[PDB]
């Protein structure tokens, strides 16, 4: 159906504008702590802490899919990267830091994109 195309299209420009949103969220993490997954071979034990493991390149996957149905569901995933580390790591180590300077920083970008997607459609 036609109906069924002009959805197709709000998909893909919401996929265009959460790329770029996603861009300008990894550039808050120079340091690429949040590039990958944690790795299991390296840290045995983590699902053990962590129930739902999330990380950059996880997100872009679902991306390019287009796995993001609405804003709120990448900001699900985003949250999700900050709130492990803080709970993983203790305050006092470059991990936990890293994560704060990431929410402050990408509060910016996600509330201007909030506003994007709304004013859009």
């Amino acid at each position: 159906s036609m109906e069924q195309v002009a959805m197709e299209l709000r998909l893909t420009e919401l996929t265009r504008l959460l790329r770029s949103v996603l861009d300008q969220l990894q550039d808050k993490d120079p340091a690429r702590i949040f590039a990958q997954p944690v790795s299991l071979k390296e840290v045995p034990d983590y699902l053990d802490h962590i129930k739902h493991p999330m990380d950059f390149a996880t997100m872009r996957k679902r991306l390019e899919a287009q796995g993001y149905k609405n804003l709120h569901e990448f900001e699900e995933d985003f949250d999700l990267i900050i709130d492990n580390c803080m709970k993983y790591n203790a305050r006092d180590t470059v991990f936990y830091r890293a994560a704060v300077r990431l929410r402050d920083q990408g509060g910016v970008v996600l509330r201007q994109a909030r506003r994007e997607v709304d004013s859009i459609g």
